[PDB]
């Protein structure tokens, strides 16, 4: 009924305390353990339900803060969303020292992209330039091992990001965890993760 009974790392602990989140909504009490546990999940519910803190708390306690390497890869469909999740894990990070969360999107030159993921523990940006940033190896994938479709409703929807994710995936290391957060879950949706899930679980209210 806390954040201690879900057996979060320290650090995050304090972050959150810091942060203002007091106390676990119903769907983070259910999906952070299961993240915790290292489980592809499916987490489908309805706006104002704290989807964001949801993977933002399991990506941040499973971080090696001394492995200054890319561990963790976070999709948004658009450029403000891909900006909310920055400062969603900015400020639950807070007590952990060295931090490095960085977003990636378009309108800002490519060398300035290399530099910054020099040094970067979590990447979040939309598809289109995280694709170019893994080809030209200015995002090196070899250290993820948790990768993150925030709205996946409205990155695979028609006219939207699924062959730009379908290759994401494909560059990613084989053993990772996969986590996909949604308000909807409809057909193509559904569709879409048998691509990169095998046996998800899934967390409703
Ligand atoms: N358990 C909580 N306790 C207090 N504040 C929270 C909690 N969960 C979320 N918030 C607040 O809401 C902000 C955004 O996180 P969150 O609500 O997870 O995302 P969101 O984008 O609103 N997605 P969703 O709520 O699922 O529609 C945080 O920065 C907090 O200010």
């Amino acid at each position: 009924a806390d954040f201690e009974s879900l057996l979060l790392s320290r650090p995050v602990l304090e972050g959150l305390r810091a942060a203002g989140f007091e106390r676990p909504s119903p769907v983070q009490l259910k999906a952070i353990p299961l993240g915790r546990c290292g489980l592809d999940l499916i987490v489908q519910a309805k706006s104002g339900t704290g989807k964001t803190c949801v993977f933002s708390t399991i990506a941040l306690d499973s971080l090696v803060l001394e492995n200054l390497s890319t561990q963790i890869l976070i999709l948004a469909p658009t450029r403000e969303i891909a900006v909310q999740i920055h400062s969603v894990i900015t400020a639950i990070g807070i007590k952990m020292e060295g931090l490095e969360c960085h977003v990636f999107i378009g309108g800002t030159p490519l060398s300035q992209d290399k530099t910054r993921l020099k040094k970067c523990h979590i990447a979040v940006g939309s598809p289109g330039r995280i694709k170019q940033l893994i080809e030209l190896d200015y995002l090196n994938p070899g250290s993820i091992r948790l990768f993150i479709l925030d709205e996946a409703d409205k990155l695979l929807e028609e006219g939207s990001f699924q062959e730009q994710i379908n290759w994401i995936y494909s560059s990613l290391p084989a053993s990772k965890q996969m986590l996909a957060v949604s308000a909807t879950y409809p057909e193509f949706l559904a569709n879409a993760l048998t691509k990169y899930m095998r046996d998800p679980t899934f967390v409703r209210l």
